[PDB]
């Protein structure tokens, strides 16, 4: 029932001046939890008593000591952003196996793989447009200066960590995975590729962090959904980006938005903008009819 490493830790967790345990998460009796279907431990879509609906993220019952206490940190994390473009938690079901977060479901699903599947083709030649593109990046703009506001370094902002409330027109995208964040408050899998110089090399971690990651993050989206530094290695683009190399634009990206990239890939964290700025920038582009008339390029496929 009630988790022994969990209580015996008890890990406080501090976030905008303010402590947090265990005990100020809100618990959600089992029984008022349903699983409806599998998402992709693992993510259930789920319903709370018309029901609310959920996502249900598990922590597998086969886990070490440490696992237990990273999924309760996790918990405590997300329960305690409050940001319209970062994911909500509707509370925990710790007291009962296998344990439960209980998310807001985001039916879109993550944003990599959104773009991925949605980039125009000649069966759907007008999938997306590039203020599709411009509000997708405003939307986790918008979760990174609440970030930056509350002094919180994200450390892994990229299109995967990145969900939408759902597919079509209206969605809204916010910051869904806060993993990476969680295992530093308490390599081959370090994510290279969206980290600026000083990160790999000092490990020194502040909010131009974020805004490096960003610009990658932008570099994703104005790709519809390509890794990041094509054909390169982590090793490599770790030589690449310390001795000054940067991509190029994507396919019929517009200048003003590659500018921004640029922008956030400043060699010297202090010369890059923080999210004020960017949320600008980003907004001039919107309003730049010369950059939403920009037609996306169409992947070849078939009709039908």
């Amino acid at each position: 029932r009630t988790s022994t490493i969990m209580t015996d830790y008890n890990p406080n967790y501090s976030f905008a001046g303010k402590t947090s345990s265990i005990s100020d998460l809100k618990e959600v009796p089992r029984k008022n939890i349903t699983l409806i279907r599998g998402l992709g431990g693992e993510v259930y879509e789920g319903q709370v008593s018309s029901p609310l609906q959920v996502a249900v993220k598990t922590l597998p019952e086969v886990c070490s000591e440490q696992d237990e206490l990273d999924f309760l940190m996790e918990a405590l994390i997300i329960s305690k952003l409050n940001h319209q473009n970062i994911v909500r938690c509707i509370g925990v079901s710790l007291q009962s196996l296998p344990r439960f977060i209980l998310l807001e479901l985001m039916a879109g699903g993550d944003l990599k793989s959104f773009l991925r599947e949605t980039r125009p083709r000649p069966s759907q030649p007008s999938s997306l447009a590039m203020l599709d593109l411009l509000h997708v990046a405003r939307d986790i703009a918008c979760g990174c200066q609440y970030l930056e506001e509350n002094h919180f370094i994200h450390r892994d902002i990229a299109a995967r960590n990145c969900l939408l409330t759902c597919p079509g027109p209206g969605r809204v995208a916010k910051i869904g995975d806060f993993g990476m964040a969680r295992d530093i408050y308490r390599c081959a899998m370090l994510p290279v590729k969206w980290m600026p110089p000083e990160a790999f090399m000092e490990g020194i971690f502040t909010s131009k962090t974020d805004t490096w990651s960003f610009g990658v993050l932008l570099w994703e989206i104005f790709s519809l959904g390509y890794m990041p530094y094509p054909s390169k290695s982590n090793q490599e683009v770790l030589e690449f980006v310390t001795s000054g190399g940067r991509m190029d634009p994507p396919k019929n990206c517009p200048g003003p938005v590659y500018r921004i990239m640029t922008q956030c890939w400043q060699h010297q964290p202090e010369d890059r903008p923080n999210f004020a700025i960017i949320l600008e920038r980003i907004e001039y582009c919107t309003q730049d009819p010369d950059v939403i008339n920009t037609a996306l390029p169409i992947e070849y496929g078939p009709l039908v």
